């Protein structure tokens, strides 16, 4: 350890029995851009137990938030599960990640698309000022199988609106597109589906993608990141990086172990 920050549990929200999300404290020297990520985990036996977690709290946020899954016979997260307000959890002091405004070229719409726990980066996003400054739109996609998955669905939809900071932005700006594959919902199927119908574009008003306006950052499940990679990459659009801006940037919400 000490390459890490000791951080403490503030607040713990169990959305499923396999997704919670929890607040810590955050060191003061502590700091991030939005949509990159850290090595956070547990002390075990004096020896650091991390898995790559993004952070979901914005960098404006005098605190960190994970949003985590709850994989049964996982190393971390079956112990992880079980956190307390007060408990003690490690989070590494460097972070890194390809979900960065400067990865992307200049553009009109930030398209945000993700599933499951890959909403955590774009909580950090979506909760940034400086997105609103760079891009006119931010579509923020959320692909889930259950209703009951579509964690912060509230706190995006009523309470983000009313920042008293970021509020007339989100209004204006921020477009929030939710759908559930397995269960019945306002929107049905996956967002890959719904890129190919081109029902993503009716429903959030905008037209499709094009090489000038539209930037995106994709961060979910390896089967619709290799998915929409395909869709993205066969109509032009190439990979941004640090080195090369582009028009979109890819990140893995985890991986097939
Ligand atoms: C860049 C990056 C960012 C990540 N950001 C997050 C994040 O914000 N939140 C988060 O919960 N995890 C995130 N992960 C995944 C992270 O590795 C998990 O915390 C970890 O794999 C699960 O903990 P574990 O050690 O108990 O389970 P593991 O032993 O690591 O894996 C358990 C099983 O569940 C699967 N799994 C792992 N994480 C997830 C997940 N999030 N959703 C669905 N299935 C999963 C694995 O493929 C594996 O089959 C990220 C991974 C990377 C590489």
């Amino acid at each position: 350890s000490s390459n890490f920050n000791q951080e403490t549990v503030t607040d713990i929200h169990h959305w499923t029995d396999t997704l919670f999300s929890f607040r810590t404290t955050r060191d003061p020297g502590f700091r991030f851009q939005s949509g990159q990520f850290i090595m956070m985990g547990l002390e075990v036996n004096g020896k650091p137990l991390t898995r790559a977690y993004s952070i979901a709290s914005s960098l404006y946020e005098d605190g960190l938030e994970f949003f985590s899954i709850k994989v049964p016979n996982g190393p971390l997260t079956s112990k992880l599960q079980h956190l307390k307000k007060g408990d003690q959890i490690i989070v590494s002091k460097k972070p890194v990640g390809t979900l960065l405004y400067d990865n992307l070229k200049p553009g009109k719409h930030l398209w945000l698309l993700s599933t499951g726990t890959g909403l955590a980066p774009f909580l950090s996003i979506i909760r940034d000022l400086e997105v609103y400054e760079r891009f006119e739109k931010v579509i923020l996609v959320h692909g889930v199988r259950q209703v009951a998955e579509l964690a912060y669905t509230d706190f995006i939809s009523n309470e983000l609106p009313q920042d008293e900071f970021l509020g007339e932005m989100v209004k204006n700006q921020l477009i929030y597109y939710p759908t559930v594959t397995r269960e019945p919902y306002k929107t049905r199927g996956r967002l890959t589906d719904l890129i190919r119908s081109g029902q993503l574009f009716k429903d959030v008003g905008l037209p499709e993608f094009n090489h000038e306006d539209d930037r995106m950052m994709l961060c979910g499940s390896p089967e619709m990141l290799a998915e929409t990679k395909q869709i993205l990459e066969e109509r032009g659009f190439t990979e941004g990086s640090q080195s090369e801006p582009g028009e979109f940037v890819i990140e893995k919400a985890f991986v097939e172990k």
